Order: structure tokens, then sequence, then C-alpha cells
């Protein structure tokens, strides 16, 4: 089992507590650490917060005490527009640039592999990534000549029917790719005025319509369009999503007037760290769909849809039914990698937890 966890490169940023470097990273706990996000340049792969080659470095020498451990980059990412990625699939040229840009920048930098996250190709895309997921592989191969171990290459892929259907050749890229982590936690939010949860695992007999939206559906669509189940990692979130209720109805299909309220370390709408939901946690009224397994809170006129240590570890033990790879966690940081908010002295407690379940049987 492959335990795929991201590190995001601003959550250095982030006051008191909330400050999370390379170093605060348990070298034992996951079998593969993302770093987000690289830039590209000139179409050429380059580093994006101007500390990067200090933090590459921080977290590379993890590998100094967990020998076993690979470190990946990503590419792309959520302020990276996909139009950016989308010009640059499609001219053959600037792709051949890019590509031929990769390797050495690893090489110099301390990583095993890149990770590809486009989001999210059109349906215009389509037959790009599939070739740039290709080519680059080729370049791996290629360039594991000069007699160093071969480079991987993953790629974040989203999880909705429709995106799946409109922008991926699945049965194409999954013979190139060395792992695919699927975006299993991207399922409610996207602005629609009513409440839910955003991850759960599975369909629920109550409102259904959407009939699509949960990990159950998404992982057994990727296996039948072509995808095989030792090269899925599904994605498990260490955080949730908020929103700010627009009446006193707190069950499910309540109105919703906007996302939920930033968080004190985290400071964004609508999302909000676990170690801040631990501390949210304290005078709410707290539930759980049985249906998809997955718990969300309430407190005031704010209604929290998150995961904590049970859901996190029952959808580790689905995967391993259905014999997938393993997991992919984001992010590292937003778990409580400290320790100090959750109540149980326990470093990254989610992430943990997921480790758990893979270790056993
Ligand atoms: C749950 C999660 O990880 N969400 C991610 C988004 O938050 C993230 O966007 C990033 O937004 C943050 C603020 O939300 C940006 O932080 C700023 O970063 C710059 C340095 O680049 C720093 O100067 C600022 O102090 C810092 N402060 C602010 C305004 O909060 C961050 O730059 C964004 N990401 C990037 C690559 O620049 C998106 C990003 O793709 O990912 C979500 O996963
Ligand atoms: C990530 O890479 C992108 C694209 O390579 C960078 O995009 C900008 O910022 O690039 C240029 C240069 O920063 C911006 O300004 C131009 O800069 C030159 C000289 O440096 C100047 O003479 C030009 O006339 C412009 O003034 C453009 O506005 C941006 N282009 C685009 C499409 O983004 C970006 O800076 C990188 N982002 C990070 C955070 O590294």
């Amino acid at each position: 089992y492959k335990l795929i966890c991201y590190y995001t490169s601003w959550s250095q940023y982030r006051e008191g507590d909330g400050s999370c470097f390379p170093d605060a990273i348990d070298p034992f706990l996951c079998t593969h650490v993302i770093y987000s996000f690289a830039n590209i340049s000139n179409n050429e792969i380059d580093t994006w917060e101007w500390n990067d080659v200090t933090l590459y470095d921080t977290l590379n020498t993890l590998k100094n005490r967990n020998p076993k451990l690979k470190t990946l980059l990503s590419v792309g990412g959520w302020n990276f527009g996909p139009e950016r990625f989308s010009a640059i699939a499609s001219k053959t040229q600037s792709r051949r640039t890019f590509i031929k840009s990769v390797p050495p920048f690893l090489r110099t930098h301390g990583f095993d592999g890149l990770d590809l996250a486009w989001l999210y190709p059109g349906r215009r895309d389509k037959r790009h990534l599939t070739t740039l997921v290709k080519e680059m592989k080729a370049e791996f191969i290629r360039e594991a000549q000069a007699g160093t171990e071969q480079l991987l290459l993953s790629a974040a892929v989203s999880a909705g029917k429709i995106a799946i259907d409109r922008g991926y050749d699945i049965a194409q890229i999954s013979r190139h790719l060395d792992f695919i982590s699927l975006l299993t936690y991207d399922f409610h939010g996207a602005w629609r005025q009513t409440v839910g949860h955003h991850s759960p695992l599975f369909a629920g007999n109550e409102d259904a319509s959407s009939r699509f939206s949960n990990a159950d559906y998404a992982v057994s669509y990727m296996l039948r369009l072509g995808a095989p189940a030792n090269k899925l990692v599904m994605g498990i979130p260490t955080f949730g999503r908020s929103f700010t209720l627009a009446s006193s109805k707190t069950d499910v299909g309540a109105p919703v007037s906007g996302p939920g309220v930033p968080g004190r370390f985290t400071k964004e709408k609508g999302i909000l760290a676990y170690y801040e939901i631990c501390d949210f946690l304290h005078g709410a009224t707290t539930h759980r769909f049985r249906d998809q397994q997955v718990p969300y809170a309430t407190k005031g006129n704010q209604w929290v849809a998150y995961d904590d240590q049970e859901s996190v570890k029952n959808k580790a033990r689905y995967l391993k039914n259905r014999q997938l790879a393993g997991a992919m966690v984001w992010a590292l940081d937003l778990d409580d990698f400290r320790g100090t908010f959750c109540g149980q002295n326990l470093t990254f407690p989610l992430t943990s937890a997921v480790k758990d379940v893979l270790a056993e049987v």
C-alpha cells in the first residue's frame, strides 16, 4: 500500500501554530510526499515561492532519516490557470520544451518524480493531455539510461463523472502513469445554495439525483473505464468545507447563504483545517450521515462537513477491499501536524489513522 501525501507551499505563511514547514513532517508517516506547486515559465518547469529551493532541500533531507521515502513535485494546481496548461500541451513545440526541462530540474533538487495537477482539461484538451503524459513518460524512460533510478510520473485526476468523460482518456493515460490520485473530495461546494458533504463515501438512499457524487461511484467508474486497481490512489481530505446557514434548518437539504466564516489560521472562506475543526467542535452539535458515512457539525449559523478519524479509517478499509494501490491525503499541513489541537496527543491524527488501516491486513 502507498500513502501519497501532499504538502502545500503557502502553508508556511500561516500565523502562529498554523505555520508549517517540511521539517514538521514525520519521515515515516507517508510513502510519498508531494510538494505543491511548481510554476511554468518560458515553457519550463520553475519554482513558485521565493524560498522553494530551501524548502525543497528541507523536504528532501527527510530522505536522510527514511531512505525508502520518495518525494515528487506537483505542477499546476489551482492558482495556475488551466488555459495556461492547455496552451502548452496543444503546441507540440512548447510541449516538447517543457518535457525536456523537467528531468534536470527534478535531478538538481532531488525529487523522484513529477505530479501533474492540470485542473482541468476540457473537451478540447483530452487529446493533448494523453500526449503530454505519453511523451513525458517516454522522456523519463530515455533519461534512466544515464544510469539513475527512473523518475516517477503521476497525475491528480478529477472524480466527477462529467469531468472524467469530458477531458480524460483514462484507458490511455493509465498505461503511462505510475499512479493516479483520485480527487474524491470535491462533490458539493462548487457554489450550490444547498448544504451537503463534499466527500461522502456512498450514494445514500436519500437525495439521489446526483447519483455520481461519492467515492464509491467514482472508484467503480474508473475501474470500468480501464484504469487498473493497482494504479488507483483514492483521495482523502484533511479539511472540511464550511457553510453559513441561511435558516435554522440544520438537516439534509437546508438552505445556504454562502461559504462559512474564515478559519483563524487558514483564513479562507469555505474551508477549514482539521485542527481548526478540532477547536470548532467544542460547543457544536455533531451529526453523521449513516448512508454516506461521513460527519458534519453545527454551531450557531455555521454548518461544517468534515472527516474525522472514524470516517477516514472507513474510506481506508474500502479502498483495501477494492484492492486499490493506496490512499492520497490532501494535505499534511491541514491535519493536526503539531498534535496539540485535537485532544489526544498524536501528531497527524488523520493521516496516522489512514496509515494504521493500511498497515493491517
Ligand atoms: C484547502 C487548500 O489547501 N486550499 C488551497 C487554496 O487556499 C490555494 O490557493 C492559495 O491561496 C492562498 C491563500 O488562500 C495563497 O496564499 C498566499 O500565498 C502567497 C505566496 O504565494 C503569500 O504571499 C501570501 O501571504 C498568502 N496569503 C494569503 C493571501 O492568504 C496561495 O498563494 C495560493 N496558491 C498559490 C499556488 O499561490 C489553492 C492554490 O492553488 O490550492 C488550494 O488547494
Ligand atoms: C509563473 O509563470 C508565469 C508565466 O511564465 C509568470 O507569469 C507573468 O508574471 O510573467 C511576466 C514577468 O513576471 C509578467 O510581467 C511581464 O514581465 C516582463 C519582465 O519581467 C515585463 O517586461 C513584461 O512586459 C510584463 O510586465 C506577466 O504579466 C505575467 N504573465 C503571465 C501570463 O502570467 C508568473 O510571474 C509566475 N508566477 C509566479 C508566482 O512565479
